[PDB]
């Protein structure tokens, strides 16, 4: 009924990392460590780093899935709103209903779960480029948090899972997401509210 959100580094020491983009009104994606919350604009690039202590086996994959954060909504499938699922902004791979896309990876696969009806997007693990210490996946979020008939101002979490070739759990991390017009201002506002 509800995917686990328990942080689990597992055998390979799996965890996420985020850039330090600041909170200028012009910023398009910015992460708050104090809130564990990513703020981003609609359909803009969200770089998410993958870090490990040791190399996972060939065939390991990384999956992203959104769930509602509030318990009274957690059994509801997170999907694009009635407007955005029909706006024909397909990239040729992502189903138009899916909130989360992976950008610039032809090996991305999109799953509609046959039992839970939840959406996810999964990519193969690839080693860092020479000179880099981590691998970065570029995600896009294809609806605003405020979209009527969709997320409708309800907070969501993105759950990132490291999986073996059969889909068994190897590692898990997560972060809250707000998709909004002004991520810099909203991050500043929410961090102030927390303080
Ligand atoms: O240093 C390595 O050998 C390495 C290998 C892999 I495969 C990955 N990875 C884990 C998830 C996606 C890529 C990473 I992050 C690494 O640092
Ligand atoms: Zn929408």
């Amino acid at each position: 009924s509800v995917p686990s959100q328990k942080t689990y580094q597992g055998s390979y020491g799996f965890r996420l990392g985020f850039l330090h983009s600041g909170t200028a009104k012009s910023v398009t994606c910015t992460y708050s460590p104090a809130l564990n919350k990513l703020f981003c604009q609609l359909a803009k690039t969200c770089p998410v780093q993958l870090w490990v202590d040791s190399t996972p086996p060939p065939g390991t994959r990384v999956r992203a899935m959104a769930i509602y954060k509030q318990s009274q909504h957690m059994t509801e499938v997170v999907r694009r709103c009635p407007h955005h699922e029909r706006c024909s902004d397909s990239d040729g791979l992502a189903p138009p209903q899916h909130l989360i896309r992976v950008e610039g990876n032809l090996r991305a696969e999109y799953l509609d779960d046959r039992n839970t009806f939840r959406h996810s997007v999964v990519v193969p693990c690839e080693p860092p480029e020479v000179g880099s210490d981590c691998t970065t996946i570029h995600y896009n979020y294809m609806c605003y948090s405020s979209c009527m008939g969709g997320m409708n101002r309800r907070p969501i979490l993105t759950i990132i899972t490291l999986e073996d070739s059969s889909g068994n759990l190897l590692g898990r991390d997560s972060f809250e997401v707000r998709v909004c017009a002004c991520p810099g201002r909203d991050r500043r506002t929410e961090e102030e509210n927390l303080r």
